[PDB]
């Protein structure tokens, strides 16, 4: 599988972590210029596979053009008790305040989209933000978001692309952890085209 020549390998063991998760889809973060399409990131989404297909068994034998139809596919995705992983690879390279500004407006504005932008998660998101202002992430950097569980979120970077031995910093706010997902996962996503390719697999997978 690859993704504008990035390559995402079947199955992923976290950094520091011992179960082996499976790719479910890849697409891109693109943004436009004048409306040409442009690739800023890749982005892989993995998960424990028979286990996460138990808590899918609802929507066996749909199309991934139904399930990309059904909101409810990807909250079930996104509420599911199961270990998941986002693999991002930089494609254009981003200054660490810009990658950590981006993403603090987008979990932001989800947390808002709740009504749970309180001073917790504030703080929170703050520590993330500082996190990666302190990293440069180049064109081939990759970052790993890995969810041991809904509630937690374990974050490593590696500026080569290669898999670290170890994560580095933890989101330890529930509120938080569940937004970061949502970037990727939810309605308001920043890339369509992974959702549609993990609809795509896991409708594959299904059947």
């Amino acid at each position: 599988v690859t993704v504008d020549g990035i390559e995402f390998p079947p199955t992923i063991t976290p950094p520091g972590s011992s179960k082996s998760l499976t790719l479910l889809g890849a697409g891109v973060r693109g943004v436009e210029i004048e409306t040409i399409q442009i690739k800023m990131t890749a982005i892989g989404v993995y998960a424990e596979p028979e286990v996460i297909a138990s808590h899918l068994q609802k929507w066996k034998g749909k199309s991934a053009s139904e399930l990309v139809e059904d909101d409810g596919f990807f909250k079930d995705l996104v509420q599911a008790p199961v270990e998941k992983l986002v693999k991002i690879t930089i494609i254009k390279g981003f200054k660490g305040s810009q990658y950590g500004g981006a993403l603090e407006e987008s979990i932001r504005d989800r947390l808002a989209a709740l009504d749970k932008y309180s001073e917790a998660e504030e703080e929170s998101l703050e520590e993330l933000r500082e996190f990666f202002q302190t990293k440069s992430l180049p064109k081939g950097s990759v970052i790993f978001f890995h969810w041991p569980s809904p509630s937690t979120l374990q974050i490593s970077v590696s500026t080569d692309g290669s898999l670290p031995e170890e994560a580095e910093a933890t989101v330890e706010n529930a509120n938080v952890a569940a937004a970061l997902l949502d970037v990727f996962l939810g309605e308001n996503s920043v890339s369509p085209s992974t959702k549609a390719s993990v609809a795509e697999g896991i409708s594959a997978l299904l059947m």
